[PDB]
């Protein structure tokens, strides 16, 4: 089918050692895996999605400041696209099949217009990558299933801090949601 | 703020010993829990909904039909409310603050007019009890949570097979969704 990744919060502050969320050593596991996977959608023309936790820093309406410190905010370094994602992104910021998009909740699809550039392009399959695996890879992969997507998870592009939950997060997405899990 | 209880899949499908998906003792164990939730919800005046999982085991396009067994089937006693809810559910039914909603996917939300519903009677607060923690309960959760909802999910009134994924499920409610996990 035709497909896109969905490459999600992949920031300094999800990765880095004093990233001010940091998920620790098991994101920056992945860094090599991930940056390979990314890169490889990108040359073979496929749709690519930076889907990017985005704070403003004055925002006490948003849900996330009542559960968390400051992070992921517009400006900072801490936004910024971790390790060697970060030049890859900008080498191909320019092209058509690549779309940086800032979100404001865990799914990749909520408040965006992630469906509409989807169904424009008649994306079928959605491959997801990125942190955390039973976190936004969790809830982007509802809302995909809910919208009838097919689905596949990249299971060494994803990780999380808390071991037993990314554990629990791939199991779900095979027995659950019915996704593809590709090492 | 107005509140509402959204009782999910306590069929005897899912709980029964005997039933097609069954959670087993976990399930049976929150009966009284769950059966003075809802009374207490109903008798009140508060809005409660049933969302139960509707099946036409016959479908193909359903992304269940061959990867899971016949469930919660329209006619079948497999599809009825477990032990003491069914009663309760058939004394109230008729209750203008009772409602019986059928749902095709793990999400309560999910293709369900369960959102027009809560905004017409201005509903802010959403309670959540039922089966299973780490799959209907979660992905009604997710949403009820995109959606903007103040969430409270009773802890001795949700149960699932995997006693793992319940643990994981109620952190994740307290710690992503922000959500009141109340025992
Ligand atoms: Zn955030
Ligand atoms: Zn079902």
């Amino acid at each position: 089918m035709k497909k896109a990744l969905i490459c999600i919060d992949y920031t300094n502050d999800f990765a880095a050692e004093n990233g001010a969320l940091t998920c620790g050593e098991p994101a920056r596991q992945i860094e090599d895996t991930i940056v390979s996977l990314t890169q490889a959608f990108i040359e073979n023309g496929d749709y690519v999605v930076f889907a990017v936790d985005s704070h403003d820093a004055d925002d006490d309406f948003h849900p996330e400041t009542r559960l968390f410190p400051p992070h992921n905010i517009n400006g900072t370094e801490g936004k910024e696209l971790y390790g060697r994602l970060s030049p890859l992104y900008e080498k191909h910021k320019h092209a058509k099949n690549v779309n940086y998009m800032e979100k404001t909740r865990y799914s990749a699809f909520a408040g965006t217009d992630l469906e509409l550039k989807l169904r424009e392009r008649q994306i079928a399959e959605l491959h997801l990558a990125g942190l955390c695996t039973d976190i936004c890879v969790l809830h982007t992969a509802v809302d995909a299933y809910n919208k009838g997507f097919q689905i596949v998870i990249h299971q060494n592009a994803v990780a999380s801090f808390n071991p037993e939950g990314h554990e629990w997060a791939l199991s779900h997405f095979k027995n659950s949601i019915g996704a593809q899990v590709a090492e």
